[PDB]
């Protein structure tokens, strides 16, 4: 929708200076997500990598693929953003708590690129959600998320800080395989 501004563009590419990073509301990610591991396993996503492949030297399309199935791997299949609660659907059972925010980590990938991560924490004893969450979307300033990266831990946000391999990785939920995976053949 609204034009990526020449910051936004950048930041995008993990380009962008740190005081252009603001904190952003839990509403940006509202909405009911689906994961794209499942679609990844079906082959769904095989177009995306061949795509990949056929521009990156050195990588063979099961590489590559082989690096997504990694990225994607998890059993959170569905996840449910709204008022404030994350529901996350992993086998036919659902938990869920209200996050508090607890600000960004601004990350400098050993590639030379930067990246923003929004941190959220459960405070919760009922519940029986990740205690900590992490988005990561590409995006550094308050915008709707179009599809995001997440990750959870229940020993610390530290923690979770030092994950590169792994990145739960979700889609609208009413998007089709195609549309995901047309979405995925641009940025
Ligand atoms: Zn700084
Ligand atoms: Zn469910
Ligand atoms: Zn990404
Ligand atoms: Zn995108």
């Amino acid at each position: 929708g609204k034009p990526l501004t020449e910051v936004e563009q950048k930041a995008a590419n993990g380009v962008f200076d740190d005081a252009n990073v603001q904190n952003r509301t839990l509403s940006d990610w509202d909405g009911v997500w689906q994961s794209v591991y499942p679609l990844l396993q079906s082959g769904k996503l095989d177009p995306v990598f061949q795509k990949k492949a056929d521009a990156d030297k050195t990588k063979t399309f099961a590489e590559i693929k082989d690096y997504y199935h990694k990225g994607y791997a998890t059993d959170i299949e569905m996840i449910g953003i709204e008022d404030g609660i994350v529901e996350f659907h992993r086998n036919n059972e659902t938990t869920s708590c209200k996050y508090d925010y607890d600000g960004y980590k601004i990350l400098t990938y050993k590639s030379g690129k930067k990246g923003v991560r929004y941190l959220f924490e459960c405070k919760d004893p009922e519940s029986k959600a990740p205690k900590y969450i992490q988005f990561s979307d590409h995006i550094i300033a308050p915008r709707k998320s179009s599809h995001f990266h997440i990750f959870m831990g229940n020993d610390s946000q530290q923690s979770l800080l030092n994950e590169m391999e792994n990145w739960p990785t979700y889609y609208p939920y009413q998007l089709s395989s195609e549309e995901v995976v047309e979405e995925m053949m641009s940025h």
